């Protein structure tokens, strides 16, 4: 609440904080109590176009695109320092907006700092290659250039984190960007723009559009001047975006959902598996793309595991993200909670069992909030929708498997392939499994970790491209082969 | 004679599709007649596959990929197989070149050069197969091991054009096999000859059942299965912009990656301080090799005003002497265009140009000469008095046609050259190399040639900026379209987090 | 014997097969029976100089150094094909010259083929980099060039194998080379030069000097025109070479000996450990740089292990390398056998036990040959010379250890660091150990494997630089930074 | 000024500032006036050993070597920030100690900052590779580890700059180091150690020895526990160091002298060439390893060029490095000035001409200082010592050439190959030349620039290895190939 007293309420376009073209606004809600906490501009599609054209003009002027990579790196480092300096405030702002615990928000800010720092350090390390030309008397080189104008669209679950993954490499490479956060959670994204403005970037290099994807999204994906669309969100929106981007053969980087398996063998450290099954399923109320919603447990320990998990789920402390006792916060919106509730009806209807949870909590201090009980669904199989689809709530399904081959089959039996885990003390076995899983990230005896040093993204329908790591940077670069003939000779193919 | 020998080849050439290790007919036994553009005679009849055939191939590729017979084979061994394919190309170099000239109509010498490139393309990728399996990352988390493993992407569909059939096919096949993917290829319905032949050769080398598949058919009938089937992990397409957009939209249904190699409106920038005769020679080469039916064609000539009049005159005079004829005759400098339909598009573009106010300085019609009457020939053409706002300048005609525009300054040449939706390739001619470098840096093109025109090679990536494409072919980047990264993170000292209560 | 009827007996200098400058010769001996089997030229130091000057002239002419990398790659591939084509004959020639089994020689030829093929494929893959310059209006690039003239010196144990590791990358990069094999084993090296000549290389690009290192070695290491000395041999010779190479600040790549540990935990697959302890200690009669001469076995199974090993050592079949029943051949020379024998006296004198072997075999069919029984030395410790020094014979020492830390400490307690192994079914433990071992190569549950795809070399005193892999190629390249100022301006630091 | 009042006077060993073991000291002299300005400890060989053993102990404890690369990077960044924070004081300290102008010292500090920043950013970017193993059922990976204990020896010309090139990558990779600056110029090196201590590194990770290479140098190059010797200095000292390092097969990185050509064609921008010839020859009174001491000018403009250069040399303002008017300071020592003077006698005796300078300046305010006039030597040829040898003073030679081929031949006609330049408006020609020059760095239309992003080092006798760039980091890393057999099988080569 104090934090918002000086926070900007507007969009940032072509170096100026401006309102929506039609002065329209939107109320931002705190999911803990559903109170309106802040009011921001609700931009129009013309605002998005104007931002894009400004990014284009700025890119062509070359003030940022022709700046030395070393200097661009120092600026990105400066942004990183700002994140660390305002770490406390940013974490509170994110907990206020998304509802997750304050400790989870602090960890985000540490990651974000590191994300910017990583890309700041990578900026001046690889400018292309020299090729040994197969043509005598020619020089061949590949220069890597910033792709140009980039649109960046993020989700509401980890707003600033997902924003950092896009902004950092865009600025490091010299691109101009136009970013639009989830309409429902713009707070930390607004704040980071204020911070980037303080660091100082050329007019038009960075732009912030605030609005609903349904209104402004198509301009951002289908405008002719966009060279790349980087999107993190749901599969249906990503498909739509890709179809639209095709109108101008615009490259896309998509970071979509997952149906991430958490494979638990009987030779796994049992208490560790239970601990990590809870972590995997319920951090941020399961509103995490890396969530371990699909638990695969070996039959010999399935019954014992289900019991232990259920018993633990019954003790999970729900509450306000600002209270240190809180272990799980509310879900993001009314709409989202409704989808979760409909999924419970779907599960019962297909023949599955709600072993625990599956409803709103009764407790007094939670009535006003968008809470939903941590849930465990049993007696289910791969043919069911509750197992195949991304619920994105505090819900997990438990399936049994007999053999190592069967666990692999089940784990890969989904349209997705973002991330997953394998728990077993037999490391050789965990490696065999990891190798056969069609997942962008595989954890052996762990669950959730990602970091700037390594690429993150999907196999199959969890995405296209990668974020983080050197590959994350490559989404923002384009190669140019400049071939110079040092002893040009007439070919005389067409008779003189 | 050389014609005769090319035609003899057809009597042993397969007429069918290659699916799941078997040469088979179309599911409905339908067929198609292949035509030689030099005389329009039917020269061969092949199967015309159905969409079900394409699905069956895709499912076979999937089954083969999952069995691991190729995907789990050692990279070194995969490299040897790809090298074996390369050796086949060289061994059958003569026959393949004649087959390509017969099918596409381009000169035999141009076809020989293709076969040399193709050999080298396979050889390059054969050598690259076992060189980079991923990375070891220094993890920021103590007591963890972090590594990135690069795996073959899976099932890949490959679609090619009629201009340089085997060349474009090699750019896709080589890295696919080198990385361990399974593939389903469909060449242009109009030119399947060399693609069929290369499959016979790949079969001789020996690959596991389903690893390679050849579908023969029209993109309008089987294309959507190849781009929109759930089991496809990557669609690699080389063709026109409209088809590519359609493909990308369809591939989106399953969030399927795409690599697109589309057209271009490639500038050939000529400064007054360029070696004049060299610029004229390369303007002709740029515009008329393969009758301008080349994606790297220099259709848009930008010449500095001080030498524009002198240049136009020299170019026109040279265009009047270009020898047209049969690709098999050594005297032939330019062959026919590929089809009736395509020649008609070119003819309509001449009407478009006159209607916008441009001038057909020379050519712009079918040649009269007797020995060319039966063929799909079209005269090499030069269009003058035109500007960037015109369709004849902005759009890819893909025929033996070039436009000439003047420019005063270096900045103006860059602006005109970048004033198109495309960005595949281009050239700069000037003896002032520093200037050519400044220009090259500002051109939004995947490939820029300084004092040259046309060269590409396996060692370096080829592809577009802007609407000329997505992704790259050739070079290490060409191989990366066929790989997918996996981050395997191992916690070597796992500890409970105890976030959730007791 | 028939193989030698057409084999050249001369040196190859500046495109010509020539005799020694003083017509001196040397008799080559078959260690199986000590019979003279061939006579070759014994070159003079002036021959070595002439070769070096020819390599220099050839390098400067640019016929090979300026040839396209792609074409160079095809030539190296052609050499590879020759190896495969003459595989049978080469293997027999190596068994005749070195005395190792024919099967071991066949495996060498397969490796060699692959070594050339690997480097043939690597030739045109990396010509340098484009750097993002921190100075505005400048272009910065790094071009990688062949280093120039290279001298290559090899040992008698695996003559052609060690030669291939040097020749392949030298030719692939465009260098000129002068090679000198061990004076006692020149057969396969001569043959490969005949084969390289058939392929065709420009005059002076390749040169073969035949002679004793004590006579011609110093020219090869200390001549001003040499840019790199690549040496594979013993530590003392390497030190001498490095000292001499210093006279002209000449780069060196050294591949020296080792005291390679073979660590066996009690949770190792017991029979596998015994099998690999034998393999590690007795392939090629222990005359291998990767030999597992130092066995470290966990105390709990030490007694059982020693007994099993000893019993197996007593059944090792000695004989002629050409007989299929032969499991271990003779040692290379009288001199070398004598060193091994004196090491037995050294061991007894320090208080160690010759548990088995330690002498020449009695059997009739072995009397004439340079045989020495496979040996096991027990009751020894790290302070002993028999444990610290490279015997390079069919001999192994057995030391016990209690803990994982103690095994690491003992394994690292030597001046060397070439290779080693860890045997345990607990893979996590084997990884912890592997990470702490100061060895260029570590095998987990295996012993001996190397391959072109990966670099091989030492930590500590086992060497300087690497052979094989991309790093192997880098020993033959030198970087040049070409910086172009595209907008040169006077600095005017000094008064006008 | 007051800068020295708080500056430490001692060595830094094993986390403690300590005196020499024998309490011996040394007086530091300001070359501007030859006054003693500071007194520091003069360490013994035992001190150097103790530092080395402390570095070893620290490396094995793993407090720094096992720290995450990301964290190591942050520390190196912290050092970089210290340099920028104390830039003023450091620059004055370097001008006081070395005598060069204050502006030159400020530029150094900017470079140094950037050197540390670059390596800070490179620290966590490449930990090794995954190899596609040719052996089925095996995993192959290459891990890059810090090499271990490193000794670093620097010259007196650019003390802190040369130190930064070694310290930055050493710390970034996780090595322990023992540094010894030139005995005559320890001021900035002492200061940077105080700064590194403030940042905080584990006990023994960094050590500073102060001495005389003739007394402590051999311990630093020949001690068994050293894994790498990084040396920047003269060729004779480097050779000595290499020979000594050989005793323990210790890797060496040598950055030695040069006889750098400055090639000037008749189609060069004339005034630019004259300006850069002066810069190349007289910055820091020619006491720079990248000095353009050997001018090669095309005959058609040779006479005109010599006249213009001479006229400009006559106006060079000599004086105190602290005075803004000063363009060139004094030379470092009496001994060094004497060497320069004897080289003038050598030049006259071989038949060359001292066209201008070649003596001490007469002006009053320079009488007390170690000044020497900027000099130009004409009518000389490649056979002369004045042309072949590194004088390392404010001296340049001028040679004529007719053709492009002749310029290349003359430029490469020396034992060295560190750096050089080509001046011509015909860029294509400058590229042809640059390609043929055997130099680690080639400047086209510029002279002197180096930067962290690109490797610097020599061809031929100018050195071994590289500093700066990724290659600079690689001198501090060693590769380990860990091969795991995932399906181990008995080989059964030996009888059961
Ligand atoms: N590190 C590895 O990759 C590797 C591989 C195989 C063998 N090796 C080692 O090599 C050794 C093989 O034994 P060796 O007896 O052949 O070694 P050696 O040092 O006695 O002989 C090696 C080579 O050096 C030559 N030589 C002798 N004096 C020389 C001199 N003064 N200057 C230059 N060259 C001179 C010899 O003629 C011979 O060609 C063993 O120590 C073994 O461990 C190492």
């Amino acid at each position: 609440m104090e934090l918002l007293k000086h926070l900007s309420q507007r969009q940032y376009i072509d170096g100026e904080w401006v309102e929506s073209a039609n002065k329209n606004t939107r109320d931002i809600i705190n999911p803990y109590n559903q109170e309106v906490i802040f009011t921001v501009s609700e931009g129009t599609k013309e605002d998005a176009e104007r931002a894009i054209l400004a990014a284009r003009r700025a890119f062509e002027s070359g003030e940022w695109s022709q700046e030395t990579a070393e200097t661009r790196g120092k600026k990105v480092r400066a942004i990183a320092d700002k994140i660390k300096e305002h770490r406390e405030a940013l974490a509170r702002l994110e907990t206020l907006d998304t509802g997750k615990t304050l400790e989870e928000s602090y960890a985000d800010m540490d990651d974000i700092h590191n994300v910017f720092m990583y890309f700041a350090g990578l900026a001046d390390k690889d400018g292309g290659e020299m090729i040994d030309s197969p043509i005598p008397d020619t020089e061949s080189k590949i220069v890597k250039e910033p792709v140009g104008v980039v649109t960046q669209i993020t989700p509401w679950n980890y707003p600033l984190l997902q924003a950092s993954w896009k902004i950092a490499p865009a600025l490091a490479t010299g691109c101009s960007l136009v970013m639009k956060p989830s309409e429902i959670t713009p707070l930390t994204t607004i704040r980071v723009f204020e911070l980037m403005e303080e660091v100082g970037f050329p007019k038009g290099t960075i732009n912030l559009i605030l609005g609903a994807g349904s209104e402004v999204g198509d301009v951002m994906s289908g405008h002719k001047e966009v060279d790349l669309v980087s999107f993190t969100g749901s599969i249906e929106t990503g498909k739509h975006i890709m179809k639209n981007a095709a109108n101008n053969v615009t490259n896309i980087a998509l970071e979509l959902g997952g149906k991430n398996p958490n494979i638990i063998f009987d030779d796994a450290d049992f208490e560790l598996a239970v601990d990590q099954a809870l972590n995997g399923g319920y951090f941020h109320a399961g509103q995490v793309c890396s969530a371990g919603s699909r638990i695969l447990v070996q039959n010999s320990i399935k019954d014992k595991f289900e019991q232990a998990l259920i018993d633990r789920v019954k003790k999970i402390k729900l509450g306000n993200g600002f209270d240190a006792d809180t272990e799980m916060g509310p879900v993001i919106s009314t709409e989202h909670r409704n989808k979760i509730e409909s999924y419970m009806d779907v599960a019962k209807a297909e023949g599955a069992t709600i072993a625990v949870g599956g409803k709103r909590p009764d407790r007094d201090d939670l009535k006003d909030g968008l809470f939903f009980e941590p849930t465990v669904i049993t007696n289910c199989d791969t043919s069911m929708r509750i197992v195949q689809e991304e619920v994105f709530g505090p819900v997990v399904t438990v399936e049994g498997f007999e053999t190592e081959q069967e666990a692999i089959q089940l784990a890969n039996d989904s349209i997705y392939g973002l991330a997953g885990a394998v728990f077993s003390k037999d490391i050789g076995k965990a490696q065999r499994v990891a190798n056969k899983l069609k997942l962008g990230t595989v954890w052996i005896n762990d669950f959730h970790p990602y970091f700037a040093q390594a690429p993150w993204g999907g196999y199959k329908q969890s995405g296209i491209g990668r974020e983080l790591g050197k590959e994350g940077l490559e989404e923002y670069l384009v190669s140019k082969h400049i071939l110079t003939n040092t002893n040009p000779q007439l070919v005389n193919w067409f008779s003189k």
